[PDB]
Order: C-alpha cells, then structure tokens, then sequence
C-alpha cells in the first residue's frame, strides 16, 4: 500500500478501535482516546507504525503504563509516521489494545468545522468528516490503508444542544458526567470496516421516517424536502438485496449536509452522506442515492485492497446503480445512462489527456495524492469494462449471477485486480475462450479509452443528440426556428445530456447560446446537473452575463464535481479571470481544506 506509512496487514492488523473524544467548537479540534485493538501477523514483534497527519499525541498507555513513541518527519499529504515501542514482544497472533491520547490540527484535512452562518440555521455551527480516501490519519493514528479492516465503537461528546453521528448504529445518549453542558453519544459498529469508512457529523439535526429501515437526517430546514427527494430509497434497497444478497448493515440512513460537502456522496456504513445538490424538487438526481446503496456490497463488503484498485469499488458500484435503476425506470433508461457515462469517460480521457496515467483503469499511486488522481475514470472505465462483459458474456441475468458470486466470495474482505479477475475466470470457466478475447493489459493498464465499444441502445438518447446536432450546424438565419417546444418531449435526464452533447463541441457562437435563454429559459432550472453544464456552456461560450451565476454557483455549494470545472471555466475566460482568483482568495479560508487545495491547484494560486 504505497500511500500508507503504516505497518502492513502482513505485520500486524488492527482489529477494533474504541474511540473516546470531545468536538470543541472553539478551539475547532477534536480531543481524546484512540484504543486500537491490534493483532500480531508475526513472531516476535515489538514495533509496530501508524499513520497520521496534523495530530498532537498526549502518550501511548500499554498495559497501564506510558511507552516509547516517535513521530518521523512529514511525508507531504501522507502525514507522518508515529513508531510505537511495544513494552513486550508479541507472538503470532496474539492481541495487545494500545491507547492513544491525541488531539487533531483545525486544518485537519479529514475536516470541515463550519461557522453558524455556514448553516441553514445559524445559531449552530458544525463539523462533518471525509475520510476517504486517505485522510483517516488526520483524525486518528490508525493503519490508513483499505487492506485492513476493524470493528469500532465510540463515545463523542458534544456541546448538549447538538447531535452526533458517526457510520455506525446509534447506540444511546447521556449527559456528560464531566461537563452537563454536553452530550455524550455513543455509536457500535459491529461489522468489519476499513477506516475510510470512519465517519463523524456533529450539528443541530433533526430526522424523520421515510421507509422501514431508513431516517432521513438534516438540519431542520431541509428535512421535508430531503424526505420528499429520497422517498425512493426503500425500494432501490429491495432491489439492491435482490442484486447483491442481504443488507448486513442493520440501518439505511442518510445524512443531507451542508452545500460545502465536497462530493456527490460517501457511502458511510449505515449513514449515507449525500450533498444538497440532490435536492431538485423531483428525485430526478436519485441515482445517487443507488449508487451509495449499491456501495453497501461493492465497497463496504468487497472493499479494494489498495486505491490502486479503486476502479473495483467504483465501477461495480455504477453497474449495480444503472441496474437499479434499469428496475424501477426500465431497460432503455439503464442504456441512456450508460451511454451517458461512455460521454463522461471521453470528457475525462480530454481533460487528462489520452496518454496519461490518471486514465489507466489501475493506477499506480507511488508518490500521487490520491486527491489529485481522483476523476470519473475509475467509474466510466470500470463500468464500461463490465457492461463490456455483460455482453460479451450473455446478457445482464448472466452477469449479475456473476456480481452476487462475486459480493459472496469477498465479503469482509479487501482485494485487487488480479484477484477479481481470477474469480471471473472461475465463474466462467465454460466461457474462457470468449474471455481470452478480452485485450486485459489495454483495458487495465492503457491510457486512454477503452479499447472496444459497448453496445447501446439509442431509443432516450436521439432526440438528445438531434437537437444538439441542430443547435451546432444552425447559422444565424436558423435561430428564429428555436422554441420552447423543442423541449415539449424532454426529461430533466434528456435536457441534461442535451447540455452535455452541446458542450462536448464547446464553445459555440455567442448568439446561439443567448438565442437558447431566449427560448428554453435554461437560467430558470435550479437542478444543480442542467445549472452546472448550462453555466459551463455559457463560460465557454464567453457570455458575460453568465460570470456572476457561475461565480455564485461554484461558491454556494462545494460539490468538487460542480465547483471545480466552474472556477476553472471561469479562469480560462479572460474577463472573469481576475474575478475568479479574487472569488478563491476570499473564499479559501471557509471552504473545505481538500477543496481548497485543489481549486488551487486548477487555478494555479499560491
Ligand atoms: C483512480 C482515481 C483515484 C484513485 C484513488 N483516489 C481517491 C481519492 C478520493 C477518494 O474519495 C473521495 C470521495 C469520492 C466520493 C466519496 N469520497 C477515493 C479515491 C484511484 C484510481
Ligand atoms: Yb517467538
Ligand atoms: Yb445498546
Ligand atoms: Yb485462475
Ligand atoms: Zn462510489
């Protein structure tokens, strides 16, 4: 695991962590206890290393007594690795629990601590982590790799009027025995997780019931509207549990945070987190919501050994959300999105560039931060690899035969590349001569797109691609036949990737685009999906009018899929160039530090 200082899961591995720490809001860190329950993998051990990153370490208490620690030197966005001296030497598999006393940086990259005016309610503020991929040091010393996998509990206490929650079932709540201006919530996991899966939100919330497993959790401006949006929750969980096997994870809830969340959502165990920008007064953007279901298998059970296999959690996740959603919506919809996703991976293969190595399907992560890696491509590759063997394979009954073998075989466990692809030639040993026509070093380890094409039904996309394609070879004298009813038949899904078929060939002529206001008043539509590639189109298009609604959307929200293509648009453009370094400068202070970091990086600052 090359983006881990830790001792590997062949010396020993962490069994259980019982976390024991206070949220202070004024001094914005997180105080406590870390027992990390450890077990030897070797004869004789009698040091073992852990991650960190920006921690403060009290002391290390084995055995009720204080032992020898050190901290090595900052290895950059890997942290620094703490030695810890054992007071007695381990055999084989024997387990000693070690205590760690530590206090986390107000820079945590793991962290957002928001300000009570950076919250619907504003007399609160709040806190709310993300871990993945690598920024679990930064909250804990832990073993920061996928390769391991622990139970936890924990007890946090927080200022009384607040409520905690973690990826984990509640487990009650009492006041403070040293503080009764505070809480303590308590929290078991019960099922091994990798530490990613780690997770802390702690704010004025409030929940409601929307299906038999499932609360709906938001400050209490948003808790109808969040109700509403994810009513379809119980039944893509059905469907899921009919994919993949049982849900072993108890609760389904989810989390609706603030507009900074920096992304689409995380797969916490037994609490999704999902950004507000799903809020489109339709359940139009639900697919995000199956696909975090979907992670409740692929992810959190089958879990990638290294991030170099990332593409593992990543692509059987969008299969099974297309398949979900191919349930409830039909077969032609599982096509439409899965060409769309075909579209994505283009973008993204551009963006990068064909010959470089962040398009790689498996990635090498040696001396990369996996923030800076982090793109579609594990996605779209992925998923296109398995829609590729879908139908190289017999159909999707035959492949998901496949999928609930393949969540069986490696539940609780962590794995790579070669050993799903081993598994699939086992499953399919009757049809090893199709799969050796698989070109498997160009799909996993070339640049580039794939080097075949799916197959995909067209029926949704068409009408998409015929109005872009009017919109494109249109001169001045055709835009007069440009109406709102050329929208008449369209989805919110079909006006998306409308949008996204026309910006694929960006910018066009500037009087197209005001001609499209004119007509399909695209300003008006508050789905964050259309917004986003409608401003971008705009941007590109050097429209000027557009450069204070794309500067208020990428500010607003901090969804990186939004925010940081907006910042970067606005920064190609000329005349907004100095508003969108000016825009970044004054914002970087109260956004998220991993966001903050890397529009920084796009906008080339500091
Ligand atoms: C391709 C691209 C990136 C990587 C590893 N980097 C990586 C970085 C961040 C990751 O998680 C961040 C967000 C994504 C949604 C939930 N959390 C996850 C992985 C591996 C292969
Ligand atoms: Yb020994
Ligand atoms: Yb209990
Ligand atoms: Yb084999
Ligand atoms: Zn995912």
């Amino acid at each position: 695991d090359t983006c881990s200082l830790a001792s590997p899961a062949s010396v020993c591995r962490t069994k259980h962590l019982h976390l024991r720490c206070s949220v202070d809001f004024t001094r914005r860190t997180l105080t406590g206890t870390a027992a990390l329950t450890v077990q030897s993998q070797e004869d004789n051990l009698r040091s073992l290393v852990l991650d960190t990153k920006d921690l403060t370490i009290e002391k290390v208490v084995i055995n009720g007594q204080e032992v020898k620690y050190a901290l090595g030197e900052r290895q950059s966005y890997k942290g620094s690795p703490m030695e810890i001296s054992l007071p007695i030497a381990l055999s084989k598999n024997q387990e000693i629990v070690i205590e760690i006393s530590f206090e986390t940086s107000p820079k945590s990259s793991a962290l957002q601590w928001l300000t009570p005016e950076q919250t619907s309610g504003k007399e609160h503020p709040y806190l709310f982590s993300q871990c993945q991929a690598i920024h679990c040091r930064a909250i804990l010393p832990c073993q920061d790799t996928p390769s391991v996998k622990l139970t936890y509990t924990a007890e946090v206490s927080v200022p009384k009027e607040l409520v905690a929650l973690m990826s984990a079932i509640r487990d009650g709540e009492t006041p403070d025995p040293e503080d009764p201006s505070r809480k303590i919530y308590k929290f078991i996991q019960k099922v091994p997780i990798p530490c990613y899966l780690i997770a802390l939100v702690v704010g004025a919330l409030e929940s409601r019931q929307i299906g038999p497993r499932t609360l709906v959790w938001s400050e209490k401006e948003q808790v109808e509207k969040s109700a509403y949006e994810f009513s379809e929750t119980e039944s893509m969980l059905k469907i899921a549990e009919d994919l993949g096997g049982p849900y072993v994870w108890g609760q389904y809830d989810l989390l609706v945070l603030p507009p900074s969340f920096p992304y689409g959502g995380m797969e916490n165990p037994c609490l999704t987190f999902v950004t507000p920008t799903l809020l489109a007064g339709d359940k139009s953007l639900s697919n995000v919501i199956a696909h975090e279901i979907s992670h409740s298998w692929t992810g959190n059970l089958v879990t990638n050994k290294t991030w170099d296999h990332f593409w593992l959690n990543e692509g059987h996740t969008v299969y099974l959300e297309r398949h979900i959603c191919g349930r409830l919506f039909g077969e032609k919809f599982r096509h439409f999105n899965a060409l769309g996703g075909w579209g994505e991976l283009q973008n993204s293969v551009k963006t990068f560039g064909e010959t470089h190595p962040f398009t790689k399907l498996v990635v090498d992560l040696t001396d990369i931060d996996p923030d800076v890696a982090y793109s579609s491509v594990p996605y779209e590759k992925g998923f296109a690899l398995l829609f590729y063997l879908e139908q190289l394979l017999g159909g999707p009954e035959i492949f998901l035969g496949f999928l609930k073998a393949y969540v069986e075989k490696f539940s609780y466990k962590s794995i790579t590349t070669d050993d799903w692809k081993d598994f699939l030639y086992s499953y399919f040993k009757d049809k090893v001569d199709v799969l050796n026509q698989v070109d498997w070093n160009a799909w996993l380890y070339s640049p580039g797109l794939p080097p075949i094409k799916p197959n995909y039904d067209m029926t949704l996309t068409n009408a998409c691609i015929a109005l872009s394609q009017r919109w494109i070879t249109a001169k001045e004298d055709d835009l007069n036949s440009f109406n709102a009813t050329d929208l008449k038949d369209l989805s919110s899904h079909q006006l998306n990737e409308f949008l996204a078929q026309t910006l694929q060939r960006a910018p066009l002529p500037l009087g197209h685009i005001k001609r499209m206001q004119e007509v399909y008043n695209f300003n008006a539509i508050n789905n964050s999906e259309i917004r986003f590639r409608w401003l971008r189109l705009c941007i590109q298009s050097k429209w000027e009018d557009a450069i204070p609604l794309a500067l208020k959307m990428a500010t607003e929200q901090g969804r990186m899929k939004f925010t940081r293509p907006l910042f970067k648009d606005l920064a190609a453009f000329d005349k907004s160039h100095d508003q969108a370094v000016r825009t970044y400068q004054e914002h970087k202070a109260s956004m998220h530090p991993v966001t903050a970091m890397l529009v920084g990086k796009d906008l080339k600052v500091d």
